[PDB]
């Protein structure tokens, strides 16, 4: 998922909404998210039960991460089982919540 040299996996910039009704990307943005040297898949145990993982990213940069649900329904259910019970993972009050940016995680606007 690069194509340059080496290390290019945190690039891009923000962008302005122009329409969305036949379209509903399902994106689960999850902040707040720890560092103690823990696999992917910790932050995707969050969201096996919840939903099929088309595709997810694990940013430790700015400690962020982006799991893209099979279903919006998946990922609508995680962010709000946040609201009623507090998301704790690998001991952390995480925050869940769903993100706009990116449909898929992919980036890759068609030519319409």
């Amino acid at each position: 998922g690069s194509s340059g040299s080496s290390g290019k996996k945190p690039e891009g910039k923000p962008d302005q909404k122009f329409d969305q009704k036949q379209e509903l990307g399902r994106v689960i943005h999850l902040s707040n998210l720890p560092h103690s040297g823990y696999s992917d898949s910790a932050v995707l145990k969050l969201a096996e039960p919840y939903g099929k993982i088309k595709n997810y990213i694990l940013m430790r940069m700015k400690s962020q991460a982006f799991i893209e649900m099979e279903t919006r329904e998946d990922a609508m259910a995680m962010v709000d089982h946040c609201l009623k019970k507090a998301l704790w993972f690998q001991g952390r009050c995480v925050k869940v919540d769903l993100s706009e940016k990116y449909k898929k995680l992919v980036s890759g606007p068609s030519s319409g």
